[PDB]
């Protein structure tokens, strides 16, 4: 109750090989508090939710097989956007005109509950920097998603749906999109998106969630610390801030030669995994495989700064552990944080047949150290 556990069921996890095929029934209310349904997606012309995936989400009946786990005690939130439906301009023509803003709180209200949803859980990546993209947007859009967030509240708050919002974690960003007092006294939560600091697009071997500050790094902001230390000074209330972990790696091919190392050039995205089938990353399951049956090598930080990397010819994936997942779940207790958020379920050893630490390891692990699950202690890889 202290801290909450925000669990992200993709419905796109589906549509993978049966061995990483994750359904409603494969969720463990008991590991969740929350359990948020990405995506759901904007409709272009008419400026309000609609399904992604009418076949799975209505049809097969998905969104109520889901929020029919709130007879466990769990809140059970769509989630509005993703990465992918974040690209052009619709939210921004969203957010900048009132009549489009009304229009969507009345259809968000009644599209909720007409599947059960308990609230809606907004991920626009990103007011005013459209997918990373900082100059594409206008500045109005950091005011514009703030009015969109008091009026969802004050709609919401007469229906008893929860709001919340998926954010960046980099500095730049923040600094453009949020209106961060506003937002967090408006919202039941913040998931900071503490991860995707590094990857295929830095051309450079790196770390997808550092803790703390390497050496190595250039820029002593791209790190989970900064990010919530950074919301705090910025105003946020610490009860609402939730520390997202990835249950995936960064994948990374090295240029010839490079090294293993840290911030070695890379020439394109590591090989696509079986499951996931996406150059560039990994499923944590999918990084056990590699290094139980292929004898991938596992590198760690000494200081305890970054998770740990594993490598094998000329691929190089990095990733959080059990024991990093433990630590950042111990960051936000420490930090009296509003709790820890997972991206997401279906990423994670959820069968326990991959990484042989239980059936979902990681999340097991937060739900350890936040609301007090007896545990194993964590699994070691490399063994
Ligand atoms: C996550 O991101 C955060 C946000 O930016 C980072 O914030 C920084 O946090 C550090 C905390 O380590 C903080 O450092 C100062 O904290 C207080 C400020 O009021 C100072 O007292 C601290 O001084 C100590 O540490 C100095 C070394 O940096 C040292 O020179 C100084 O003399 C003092 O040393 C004592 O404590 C050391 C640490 O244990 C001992 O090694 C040393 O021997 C001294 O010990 C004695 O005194 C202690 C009491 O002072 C006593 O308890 C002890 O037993 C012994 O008797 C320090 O300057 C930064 O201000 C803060 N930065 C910002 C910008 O806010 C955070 O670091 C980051 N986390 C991680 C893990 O990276
Ligand atoms: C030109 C140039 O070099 N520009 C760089 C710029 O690239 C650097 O910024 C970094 O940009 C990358 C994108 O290029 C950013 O990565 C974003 O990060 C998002 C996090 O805020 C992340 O979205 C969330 O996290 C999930 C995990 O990635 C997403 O899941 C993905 O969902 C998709 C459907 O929408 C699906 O198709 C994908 O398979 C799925 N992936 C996985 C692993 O499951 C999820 O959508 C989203 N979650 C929520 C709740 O909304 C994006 O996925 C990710 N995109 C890409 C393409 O990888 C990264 O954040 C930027 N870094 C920082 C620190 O800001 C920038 C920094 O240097 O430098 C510019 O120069």
């Amino acid at each position: 109750e202290r801290f909450k556990v925000v669990c992200y069921y993709t419905n796109w996890a589906w549509y993978r090989p049966d061995n990483g095929k994750y359904t409603p029934g494969d969720i463990n209310p008991e590991l969740c508090t929350h359990i948020i349904y990405a995506f759901a997606v904007l409709d272009k012309e008419e400026l309000v939710i609609k399904s992604h995936d009418i076949w799975l989400d209505v049809e097969n009946k998905f969104y109520e097989k889901v929020t029919a786990l709130k007879s466990h005690g769990v809140k059970v939130l769509l989630g509005l956007g993703g990465w992918d439906d974040s690209a052009g301009d619709k939210y921004s023509r969203l957010v900048n005109n009132v009549s489009a803003r009304r229009k969507f709180v009345v259809h968000a209200v009644d599209f909720l509950e007409q599947y059960g949803f308990d609230g809606l859980d907004l991920d626009w990546l990103y007011p005013k920097c459209w997918q990373v993209e900082c100059e594409k947007g206008p500045d109005s859009d950091k005011q514009g998603f703030a009015d969109l967030v008091k009026e969802l509240r004050k709609a919401f708050n007469r229906r008893g749906m929860l709001l919340s919002a998926a954010v960046s974690a980099s500095k730049r960003v923040i600094d453009y999109a949020y209106n961060v007092p506003a937002l967090s006294m408006n919202l039941d939560w913040i998931s900071l998106m503490t991860y995707d600091y590094h990857g295929q697009w830095d051309k450079k071997t790196g770390h997808v969630a550092p803790m703390y500050v390497h050496d190595k790094d250039t820029d002593n902001t791209f790190n989970v610390n900064f990010t919530v230390n950074y919301w705090i000074n910025k105003g946020a209330d610490r009860k609402k801030l939730v520390v997202g972990v990835p249950f995936y790696g960064q994948s990374f091919s090295v240029v010839e030669g490079a090294g293993t190392g840290l911030g070695a050039p890379t020439y394109a995205g590591g090989e696509a995994g079986d499951e996931t089938r996406a150059r560039g990353f990994l499923s944590f399951y999918e990084i056990c495989e590699r290094v139980k049956v292929k004898g991938w090598k596992v590198h760690r930080d000494p200081g305890g700064r970054i998770g740990p990397y594993a490598t094998h010819d000329d691929q190089w994936v990095s990733f959080d552990d059990d024991f990093m997942a433990r630590h950042k779940a111990e960051y936000v207790r420490a930090m009296e944080l509003g709790g820890s958020m997972a991206w997401s379920l279906d990423l994670d050893d959820f069968t326990g047949k991959y990484c042989g630490c239980g059936k979902a390891p990681l999340l097991t692990t937060i739900n350890h150290v936040l609301r007090g699950k007896e545990a194993p202690p964590p699994c070691i890889l490399h063994e």
